[PDB]
């Protein structure tokens, strides 16, 4: 009892400096951190193990954000690029079929037509938002060339599920990138005494094989990630809108039959394993707290051994105004995030317009 031996120990293990542990504990007086009391860490031991603690749940958190990443990233260039492929492979069936089916008119049209795909595959990027305008040029210099009254249908049903198409694609960059921002933000000093108190503060009042209580660790990173638990809604907002416009894919008129009939298996599977990626991260932001402490991370509650009594906080900032392990602010919302939110917000516009109308 009273022996310093085992956290020197695992603090030296740490690859810290074995010069500055202390033989057996020593009067707490000086902890600005943790819960005063007798304690075999000084000053020094103390901030080194809060920047460590500190940088071990920067960490985690990088991590994940580069797991989701990646994954959003796999899907957006999937579907982008089978969303290509259709239509230069519908155009490779045209030049197959058409010069050897029928007259003269196609090959002198021919360089016409490859305009119309080129022009389709620019509207596909989003880099012309009007058709209508185009198509009816080209239907005019077609004439000057000179396609009944039909197809005029095909300007439609080519519209609506382009714009699907590129809808669904966007919505991937677009989470994409508010996962990419939302991540690049910097954690609260607050946060880190709470995040040091919670993890080496058991080291240094004498339980260093002592585990944090699950309750506890909750609701630190509740403390924590208040800011980035406020995404929540517009996240799975943007999420089902993305689940929805999947379902204007199928059908005479569906986005895959109208991008493969512009001349008149695969996308389904795609569909399938995004719907599951997206319904498996649609819990992603609030789900960070009981996943970090359930993983990476009887008990130790931040004072000694023992339970820990008070309840799991909500999720979100305002619901962490009375949280017992951190203090925090929430008249101040992090402004990155809610600019992230507004984005959100928007795709999901985008997404929920292209599905119901113009
Ligand atoms: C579609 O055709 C264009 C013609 O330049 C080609 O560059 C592109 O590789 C084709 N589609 C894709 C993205 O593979």
């Amino acid at each position: 009892s009273r022996s310093c031996g085992e956290v020197r120990q695992i603090y030296g293990a740490k690859g810290f400096s074995l010069s500055d542990v202390p033989q057996a504990e020593i009067s707490g007086e000086h902890l600005r951190i943790c819960p005063q009391g007798y304690t075999c860490c000084t000053s020094e031991m103390e901030e080194n193990l809060a920047n460590r603690s500190h940088a071990e749940l920067e960490t985690a958190l990088r991590d994940s954000s580069r797991v989701l990443q990646a994954m959003l990233a796999t899907q957006l260039r999937s579907f982008d690029d089978h969303f290509q492929h259709l239509l230069n492979d519908s155009e490779r069936t045209l030049q197959a079929t058409f010069p050897g089916a029928f007259g003269e008119l196609y090959t002198q049209n021919a360089r016409a037509f490859r305009d119309l795909y080129s022009e389709l595959r620019l509207y596909y990027r989003g880099a012309n938002l009007h058709l209508e305008e185009t198509l009816a040029e080209f239907w005019a210099r077609l004439l000057e060339r000179l396609f009944g009254e039909a197809p005029r249908e095909l300007r439609l049903r080519a519209t609506r599920a382009f714009v699907a198409a590129r809808s669904f694609v966007q919505g991937l960059g677009v989470a994409s990138d508010v996962v990419r921002k939302v991540a690049q933000v910097p954690l609260g000093p607050e946060c880190s005494r709470a995040v040091m108190k919670l993890v080496y503060c058991a080291h240094c009042l004498g339980v260093p094989g002592a585990r944090p209580c699950p309750d506890y660790c909750r609701n630190v990173l509740k403390g924590c990630l208040a800011n980035q638990a406020d995404l929540d809604a517009e996240w799975r907002n943007l999420l089902d809108s993305m689940v929805l416009i999947t379902d204007k894919f199928w059908g005479t008129s569906g986005v895959e039959s109208v991008i493969g009939s512009v001349h008149t298996g695969t996308l389904e599977k795609l569909v399938s394993e995004a719907k599951a990626q997206l319904r498996d991260v649609q819990d992603f932001w609030i789900s960070l707290p009981g996943t970090l402490c359930s993983e990476k991370m009887r008990c130790w509650n931040g004072m000694a051994r023992g339970r820990y009594l008070p309840e799991v906080m909500g999720d979100g900032l305002a619901n962490q105004i009375n949280n017992p392990e951190v203090e925090v602010d929430i008249t101040k919302p992090d402004m990155t995030i809610r600019q992230q939110i507004m984005q959100l917000k928007i795709m999901t516009n985008r997404l929920r317009s292209a599905y119901n109308g113009n």
